[PDB]
């Protein structure tokens, strides 16, 4: 989680009057020819609150990350209250997009970013360049890492079937129909690795073949 200690230090650095009890963070990721997916995470008292995570889809073939951030802010905060602090995955451009959107809808909350390449902190139209091991820098990196983790999970079910298939393709002498029965039943490698020999065997009608699946898993 985010250290209460470090949350306190963050409040000082950003000159916040209020403790950052609720922090929301945004990742912007684009799927070419389809849409931008904005993934929103929530920390409450420094802990992830996974039930409150949300995504926003902005339909467009080509990325426009600043307009995407603007759209997210207007969509979300027309419905939800503002957090104590909003984190954006990026620097001056991203931070300013969020601030200007907030101004548009008559709302006000602190917005902080982390430059993508330099790990510079962006706040109130300034860069703050901290030493690498500064606790506030580490805290913001933790937020960024959770926004990324949630973002990457948009692809999960697809990625998982594909990785399951790849591992099964090294099982000698199992045909495509049985491999597909396994993929449809288990969905992923983690899932089929929690399964008994008997369970695997029942799905494909063969203990001989299920033993070999277990060998190669
Ligand atoms: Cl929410
Ligand atoms: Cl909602
Ligand atoms: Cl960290
Ligand atoms: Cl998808
Ligand atoms: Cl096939």
């Amino acid at each position: 989680g985010l250290r209460k200690e470090a949350l306190e230090e963050l409040m000082k650095l950003l000159n916040m009057k209020d403790f950052p009890y609720r922090i929301e963070g945004i990742d912007i990721s684009h799927l070419q020819g389809k849409y931008t997916v904005a993934s929103l995470v929530v920390f409450e008292d420094g802990f992830p609150k996974k039930g409150d995570y949300r995504r926003y889809k902005i339909e467009q073939d080509h990325p426009d990350d600043y307009e995407s951030i603007r759209t997210v802010v207007k969509r979300r905060y027309s419905k939800h209250p503002l957090p104590n602090l909003l984190f954006v995955d990026g620097g001056i451009g991203q931070v300013n997009a969020a601030i200007e959107a907030l101004k548009e809808i008559g709302k006000d909350c602190p917005v902080v970013g982390l430059a993508k390449k330099e790990e510079t902190v962006v706040f109130e139209n300034r860069e703050i360049h901290l030493p690498h091991d500064h606790p506030v820098l580490r805290l913001l990196v933790q937020i960024r890492d959770e926004t990324h983790r949630f973002a990457v999970s948009y692809h999960r079910k697809r990625r998982e079937k594909e990785s399951l298939r790849s591992v099964l393709d090294n099982v000698p002498g199992i045909g495509p129909i049985r491999k597909k029965k396994l993929i449809e039943h288990f969905g992923s490698l983690e899932n089929i690795r929690s399964a008994s020999l008997e369970e695997i065997a029942r799905v494909i009608g063969s203990t001989e073949i299920a033993r070999r699946v277990l060998d190669i898993l």
